[PDB]
């Protein structure tokens, strides 16, 4: 796939947003994405423990494990679809060295689509959000074909 200019402009846009709070949405999208699919925890053995919410909202470390994501999805964003240097090893540490599968990257996909949705309504309509699950599926794809590469495809 191809996204226009029109839509990284959008996706880039929306980002813009989510930069004047890194952490915060880090947070967000990590405790979404463990209350709506918890099986997806149990791959974090770093925060595996984790109980409630509450006890989520609370973690330090888990705070900046959210920055860390961000930060790394945002340098792939920025590069508007010219990614596959910083992908190779992302790729290789999620296939290699922690197994997640695919639809885990979907289900992390979801929770970032949700929140931004919920957190940024005016810069985040129909068009922005189709323009933002366009470079993330594009994220997904790039993302499969390496893991099959490397021997793993889950
Ligand atoms: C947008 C998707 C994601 C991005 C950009 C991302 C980014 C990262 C980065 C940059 C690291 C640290 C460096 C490394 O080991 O490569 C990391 C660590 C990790 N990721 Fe992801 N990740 C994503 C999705 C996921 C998902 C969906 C899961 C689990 C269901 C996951 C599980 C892990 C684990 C287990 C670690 C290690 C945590 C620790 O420090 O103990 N990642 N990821």
């Amino acid at each position: 796939m191809v996204l226009s200019e029109g839509e990284w402009q959008l996706v880039l846009h929306v980002w813009a947003k989510v930069e004047a709070d890194v952490a915060g949405h880090g947070q967000d999208i990590l405790i979404r994405l463990f209350k709506s699919h918890p099986e997806t925890l149990e791959k974090f053995d770093r925060f595996k423990h984790l109980k409630t919410e509450a006890e989520m909202k609370a973690s330090e470390d888990l705070k900046k494990h959210g920055v860390t994501v961000l930060t790394a999805l945002g340098a792939i964003l920025k590069k508007k679809g010219h990614h596959e240097a910083e992908l190779k090893p992302l790729a290789q540490s999620h296939a290699t060295k922690f197994k997640i599968p695919i639809k885990y990257l979907e289900f992390i996909s979801e929770a970032i689509i949700h929140v931004l949705h919920s957190r940024h309504p005016g810069n985040f309509g129909a068009d922005a959000q189709g323009a933002m699950n366009k470079a993330l599926e594009l994220f997904r794809k790039d993302i499969a074909a390496k893991y099959k590469e490397l021997g793993y495809q889950g």
